[PDB]
């Protein structure tokens, strides 16, 4: 397993425009296109993503190639964000999947504030890290995907997805 497999069970492939769990518009592998309840609105990103005029539907080439961008652009913010980094750098290869996973997510800015979690987790103290991040709206609302990456910072093993 890896961060990209890792991320296709989560997130799930779909080839026209879908809504996600918040009600955004949203295609492929979780690329969220817009905030707005505008379809069209959403149409025109797609094809600003994309660069062709796609009519709300692409190709399994055009959702990974959205993905790899995606994944990238999750470790890059992590990389320049000073709050995140240093616990990104101190985590273990798996444990820091579970960490782009909630990124990609949520953002860089939702997750970095999870101040005490990151401190937890920046310390090695697993249990008590996973039992702060479940005390959360992200937990509430998704729990069961929660539950798999709470159980990778938990454990530092991929369990949770086999
Ligand atoms: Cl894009
Ligand atoms: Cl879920
Ligand atoms: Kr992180
Ligand atoms: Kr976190």
């Amino acid at each position: 397993m890896n961060i990209f497999e890792m991320l296709r069970i989560d997130e799930g492939l779909r080839l026209k425009i879908y809504k996600d769990t918040e009600g955004y518009y949203t295609i492929g592998i979780g690329h969220l296109l817009t905030k707005s309840p505008s379809l069209n609105a959403a149409k025109s990103e797609l094809d600003k993503a994309i660069g062709r005029n796609t009519n709300g539907v692409i190709t399994k080439d055009e959702a990974e190639k959205l993905f790899n961008q995606d994944v990238d652009a999750a470790v890059r913010g992590i990389l320049r964000n000073a709050k995140l980094k240093p616990v990104y750098d101190s985590l273990d290869a798996v444990r820091r999947a579970a960490a782009i996973n909630m990124v990609f997510q949520m953002g860089e800015t939702g997750v970095a504030g999870f101040t005490n979690s990151l401190r937890m987790l920046q310390q090695k103290r697993w249990d008590e890290a996973a039992v702060n991040l479940a005390k959360s709206r992200w937990y509430n609302q998704t729990p069961n995907r929660a539950k798999r990456v709470i159980t990778t910072f938990r454990t530092g093993t991929w369990d949770a997805y086999k």
